[PDB]
């Protein structure tokens, strides 16, 4: 714990950025007006009809940090390279996420605060069973941004092979490639595609 | 019927404990009054608005109930061992269920009772389906708990080896592991590591 | 076509009763007066503003008939018995079949003739799909009443290894039993367990 | 990049045809009213009150295009046949198309016009997604015109056999079955069925 849960859960909330943008574009309720009599009313209540675009833009800079700090495990090491003996494709278990987890609360209507108290509390238990699940490799913010989660068989020059690993990967793989790694956790790795 | 069938509603009410405490959560209307104006309206009136958070905490205490009586497996005779050859991770249920089967009771609004008896009977439905569907052990609030569930294929040091169980573990386990059981029903046995 | 298609919107219309019973218990402004001033607006306000209960209660009767037409073909030719080669369950296709596709008809309000024309549709589209879909055997009132279907390989005593069969079977079926079949079309056959 | 793209970006388009006639058969506030005082209030508000039906209309003509360039993608070649060795059917993989990204589009208010602007925005996500996933092959609309899509492994008769292919075709297919091809990718091909 307190490491592995650590990476886990900021690879879950990199996973909600489009639920924080989608709940930012649903229910910000802001003046947009061109007149001239239509002035300001002021931060008091502009900051308080608009609750839930403030915490779902906490929470997207949340998500934004943590992708920062996904970079920053390719930024260091990862100049040794590995063979690919078995690669099949997992990109769509991202896209289920969208089908799943996220559009309900497109769904749902964020009008009194008891249910967005519900909302939340969903968030949370999906992401707590989420954790410990061998499927948080499931990203719509990453397989939007060109990469693609790929099933893996690396087999390492001088150690040995493994099996069943998962290669985020920036570009297409197949088998009998030559790819770089950087290891996030012992079942996901950033791949790179040496040519 | 019944012993078999009884474990496995006594199983399919604890997986609903979510849901429960969903439904008290979003629909309860309670007096929430910082305000000197809002009194006590009354205990008949309090009891009639609010019947679905009722209705919902006695069975939030029947999954308590269940979850007392999935523990009392585990209290008597386990102190026998096995050896695991196959660990597939089926963690992911109690997630799709998550999201397939508890969710969509969120979006539903609770206010007209005949809505509500249309929604007793859907639980109801897929409750009778639930039983005998051999996927029984997708538990939202076992789950929640830090048990992880697993496709095992343990091997006995006398008997022999039997093939797809299904393990309610409290921590990882892995291939060529030893792990001490109790067996809920023929198919799911709650393991704990030896170590 | 024609009859074999037949046969398959008949196992479809059969799949959506649960959906014609939910609808029928949603959204049937009944008048329910206990009360002396609640005297008969009469048939025809009962009727016109009743009338998608009452084309649902035409549409369950026709999953009635349905039905009837199913429990047919275990009358008449069922004199002979296979052996079971491999035995997998899946009675988890009618459950997901459940979840996805009636539930969220649960959710829609009835209340436009508009939007009932446009869930009709997806109605008739879902079942055009559903017919050459292969996965035509998945169904809530067949899995309500007992039944389960698993996938099978039956062996002859003197025909061969027919194998990628689904049954519908009224007990539970393992490896290396013997059913008495009585096909439906050239997939769905119907078990009976000779003891 | 570019032509795969847009070919890809062309199935999606397709893919998307029964939203757009749902949408305009649920949110089209069209007068229609046989009284006799129901005089036309004019084209500009007919308009303007009608506005995503007209969006959606403008996306049913792309959909209807991009269906007559995959028809002129099997106009031209297709005089050479292969033999299929193992051929599985995956019409389902159409279905769930439907029933989780087309259904829980109508479940939603299209009322406000900051809602339709993160619905849209949400269309273009999951088609983001769902070029690169690989299971771009899933179509509501090509599965309701007879087309079924099978995963097969042809055999040519001087090059070799290629291992899984898609092949969207319009008869059912088996082992030995011999069909025509009018490859549109490296993965999608439209077979014919050699009698």
């Amino acid at each position: 714990m307190q490491r592995n849960t650590y990476n886990k859960v900021g690879l879950y909330i990199l996973s909600l950025a489009m639920l924080f943008v989608f709940i930012i574009i649903l229910t910000a309720k802001i003046p947009f007006c061109f007149t001239s009599d239509c002035s300001f009313i002021g931060l008091k209540k502009l900051v308080l009809t608009n609750i839930v675009p403030i915490v779902c833009f906490v929470f997207f800079l949340f998500s934004i940090y943590f992708y920062n700090r996904l970079k920053n495990i390719t930024k260091y090491n990862g100049q040794d390279s590995v063979k690919i003996t078995s690669c099949q494709s997992e990109s769509y278990e991202s896209l289920t996420f969208l089908a799943t987890y996220i559009v309900p609360f497109m769904g749902f209507s964020f009008e009194d605060m008891q249910k967005n108290i519900a909302y939340l509390l969903l968030v949370v238990v999906i992401g707590i069973i989420f954790i410990k699940t061998d499927k948080y490799y499931a990203n719509p913010t990453l397989a939007l941004f060109g990469f693609k989660l790929y099933r893996v068989n690396i087999l390492h020059p001088g150690s040995g092979e493994t099996k069943n690993l998962i290669a985020i990967s920036n570009d297409v793989l197949k088998v009998d490639d030559n790819v770089y790694y950087s290891f996030f956790d012992e079942f996901v790795f950033i791949a790179r595609k040496k040519i």
